DNA sequence: TCGACTAGTTAAGAAA
DNA sequence: ATTTCTTAACTAGTCG
């Protein structure tokens, strides 16, 4: 039925719905990711070299960045910042900003 | 997901099919107005085109291509059409019986 | 509910 | 990116 994600953290998971998620960062914490929510963000264990390989919606836009497609509210391509629908925002490398 | 790339020079903001009441014709040449929810939105791009995207896209005007899924009400004879949002445009003789 | 005569207005291609 | 020129095609109103 449903598409979620399973967040690890320790003896931790935290399954949140693919389209909660606005986009993932690396943290400052090695081997780990932050996953920005709609309204909170959530560390955890992962790669986003996987994540972006989960779905097409899930797009490599930078080296540190994986954004869901689905909540990007818009682009500006000059800055080459995107906004999502939670009034968030990342960056896109030059090489990467006009595929997204 | 159905979505629509709303172009301005360099920006680009991306709407939901059906956040969209309608569109209509701007004051400056090769301009559209999407009327959102609880906002518009100036844009470049051609009425045909964005009819041609979807059955729900309706050209009920020459100035307006109304989005069918958010149509509250029609008033056939004064040929106004009421949008979900509390707002309205207007529909062209010809083309009022066919929404 | 329909055409149909009028007169004023505009969408969108080209092109700049 | 935004505009100028262009005109076929549109519009509302009227009248029957």
């Amino acid at each position: 039925s449903v598409e979620t994600i399973e967040l690890k953290r320790g003896s931790n998971s935290v399954y949140v719905q693919y389209d909660d998620i606005m986009f993932f960062e690396s943290s400052t914490k090695s081997h780990r990711l932050i996953a920005h929510l709609d309204n909170r963000q959530i560390e955890f264990y992962g790669n986003l070299k996987e994540l972006s390989q989960l779905d097409d919606r899930f797009f490599r836009c930078h080296n540190s960045f994986v954004v869901n497609r689905h909540n990007i509210e818009s682009i500006d391509s000059k800055e080459r910042i995107v906004y999502f629908k939670n009034k968030e925002h990342c960056y896109a490398s030059v090489r990467n900003v006009k595929k997204i």
